[PDB]
C-alpha cells in the first residue's frame, strides 16, 4: 500500500534545533521561543530495508518539499546532502539506498546511521550554527544522538 510517514522535528542531545542555512544546507543551533518556528519539520517515512526491534529504516524528507537527506560520496568521502527528487514519485516505500537511515534507539536517544555507509551517522558539532553532517563515528566530540518531537 502507500508508504507511512510521520511529521516530526529532531533535536541533538545538547538540545540544538535544526534549521535551513541555504537552499540545500542544515545547521544546528540552540533555539527557544518565537525563533522555534524556524526549525525544520521532517516527514519521516518508514521504508524498505533490514529491520530489528531497535533499528528501523527511514527516509528523512523535508515536510511538503521534494528534498530528502541522502548519503553520497563527495570528493571521495561519505557526505550528507539535501537532494531534490521528482515530487510525483516520492515518498515511496522502496527508497533508494542513499536516502535510507537506520533509526537506532539506544538509552532513550536516537541515532541515524547511513544504510549506505555503515557506522556513519547524522552528526552535529558542539559549536552553534555549524552544518549538520555525516560523521564516521558514534564516538568523540561530535554529537550523534537525537530526540524526536512529533508534530501535527
Ligand atoms: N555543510 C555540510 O557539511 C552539510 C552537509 N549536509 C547538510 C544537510 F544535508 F544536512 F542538509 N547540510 C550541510
Amino acid at each position: 500500500a502507500p508508504v507511512r510517514s510521520l511529521n516530526c522535528t529532531l533535536r541533538d542531545s545538547q538540545q540544538k534545533s535544526l534549521v535551513m542555512s541555504g537552499p540545500y544546507e542544515l545547521k544546528a543551533l540552540h533555539l527557544q521561543g518565537q525563533d522555534m518556528e524556524q526549525q525544520v519539520v521532517f516527514s519521516m517515512s518508514f521504508v524498505q530495508g533490514e529491520e530489528s526491534n531497535d533499528k528501523i529504516p527511514v527516509a528523512l524528507g523535508l515536510k511538503e518539499k521534494n528534498l530528502y537527506l541522502s548519503c553520497v560520496l563527495k570528493d571521495d568521502k561519505p557526505t550528507l546532502q539535501l537532494e531534490s527528487v521528482d515530487p510525483k514519485n516520492y515518498p515511496k516505500k522502496k527508497m533508494e539506498k542513499r536516502f535510507v537511515f537506520n533509526k537506532i534507539e539506544i538509552n532513550n536517544k536516537l541515532e541515524f546511521e547511513s544504510a549506505q555507509f555503515p557506522n556513519w551517522y547524522i552528526s552535529t558539532s558542539q559549536a552553534e550554527n555549524m552544518p549538520v553532517f555525516l560523521g564516521g563515528t558514534k564516538g568523540g566530540q561530535d554529537i550523534t544522538d537525537f530526540t524526536m518531537q512529533f508534530v501535527s
